[PDB]
């Protein structure tokens, strides 16, 4: 939890100089990420590391300090493509950049020059001291991101060259979740072809883990939706990946019960028919395959051994 | 662009230490001819190049800081003889040249002692900031200047002595443009006589140039004028410099269709005819010529070899 910041760790160290009886209780409580609870009488001129950061953001000229807050939203571990920035703002790159580097001075935003891209990022304790900060704000602007994309590309509007379009996969499902917009949620995520593109060069892993988090997002009755769209991936993983990503809207045609998985593949077989492509039904899948509830290649290569974590979290 | 100030290089330079994937871009913004966007914090006591000139102007006692922006309209690089400085000012001669010495000592106009003759003239910065400082009221400047000049000298009364004059052919044209007037722009270059000095001593290439410029600033229909104009010129590059400047009046009887250079034509023809000048009709024009685009005599001794530039730009 402490990061390194020797601040913390003296911070920590000497309140518990006092209790060494308390020892769990400050763990459970930076697991908390509030560091209100933290604090010491110390040669440091602070009574604590949240105390710290509020004398750094003060500084800024007041038409800069609104920005950082959106700057508030990114994630604890993510180097986000400049691009990103520069739609939430809606300011032209050129501009854009220079007011980050402002900021990199001010040591509140580390820089990363990866080639021409650059990535800024932050520390976990920068990112934790935001939230206690800024909490109220993000919900609500949690929703302004999304409006600003939808002002620009959408999903469906989205393509592979672009630099930003990763972090776009891989988070953008991230901020609708936070903007607490379920049918927005169902705009984006539920997308088949949203799917497909961010199976085609994400892999079929990110989605599965999004689902979860998916699933106290929406509803108990679409919970079931994501189910019946699981059990659906669970006959992705050990042949999709390969290449042939073979038409899945002809594969897809072979789950049971119904649901709204299985609603959208008729639909869209019954549209691929009349103009040809000349799909074969399937009649017997009710009286035929015991699904297993997941596959895995990890290899084109022959598998010789495998084991569990001793804790089982992993394989 | 940088123009040898080298603080304009520092500035750059320095700009550039931070970001050096954005090598193209300054150079554009440079293009642009606006130093907003430069600045860097530098040992030097201003942000950026426009924050010097800033500086510099604000001394100049109330009446004469007035007169200086009526200096902008002048051209980047336009030795200007001092009485077109005197028409506009509409101030003796005498008096005129004190004031001006009074700036050159402000260093915010370079002196020409060129013979008893005077030019004043500017650095490229210098000429750049004063677009940048007063650009709305040049627009409304560029037509004071002009009608100074018709409480003095027309155009037709200008005269081949006069140290002014050539100013006045070869900008003179410039002003009007500004003005936006494109009627007084009638009033002066469609002037075939206009033409006939300004091609007495400027040669036929100048108004050549200033017509490309004419062309968006008057009207697309009197494009067609000036097109009917540049293919009258093209039969005067040939011979038309010489001397014996041939009656152009007898020998401008020859274009096609009509126009509004052609129409112009035999209304002249008809005039000279009643007095007298013998001028042969001729009635085989339609059936005659196939006319080049262009013609060059640069010599008045036989050429030997030619060749086009890398580029293709000249010759």
């Amino acid at each position: 939890e402490c990061k390194g910041s020797p601040l913390v760790v003296s911070l920590i160290g000497a309140l518990l100089r006092d209790f060494p009886n308390r020892w769990e209780y400050y763990l459970k409580q930076l697991q908390n990420k509030q560091f209100k609870r933290i604090r010491k009488s110390s040669s440091y001129d602070y009574e604590a590391l949240d105390e710290a950061m509020s004398i750094s953001v003060e500084m800024l000229r007041e038409d800069i300090k609104d920005y950082y807050t959106d700057l508030s939203i990114l994630q604890k571990d993510v180097k986000v493509p400049t691009k990103v920035l520069c739609i939430l703002w809606d300011m032209e790159t050129e501009e854009v950049e220079d007011i980050l580097q402002e900021f990199v001075n001010k040591s509140l935003l580390f820089c990363d020059r990866n080639g021409k891209s650059f990535r800024y990022y932050l520390h976990d304790l920068q990112v934790d001291f935001l939230t206690e900060k800024n909490c109220s704000q993000l919900q609500d602007l949690h929703k302004k991101i999304i409006t600003q994309f939808q002002r620009y590309h959408q999903p469906h509007t989205l393509s592979p060259d672009q630099e930003d379009c990763m972090y776009w996969y891989n988070f953008l499902a991230y901020h609708m979740a936070s903007a607490k917009m379920h049918k927005e949620l169902c705009a984006l995520m539920f997308s088949l072809d949203w799917i497909k593109a961010k199976t085609e060069l994400v892999g079929p892993a990110h989605l599965i883990h999004e689902f979860v988090e998916y699933r106290h997002i929406l509803d108990e009755k679409d919970c079931a939706v994501s189910e019946n769209f699981q059990e659906f991936l669970s006959l992705n993983g050990h042949l999709l990946g390969r290449q042939p990503f073979p038409n899945i809207v002809q594969l897809g045609l072979c789950e049971p019960e119904t649901s709204e998985v299985y609603q959208q593949a008729k639909l869209q077989a019954k549209q691929e028919v009349d103009n040809g492509m000349l799909y074969l039904e399937w009649i017997n899948k009710k009286n035929i395959t015991n699904l297993s509830r997941l596959v895995v290649r990890p290899h084109t290569d022959a598998v010789y051994h495998a084991c569990f974590s001793e804790d089982g979290q992993r394989i």
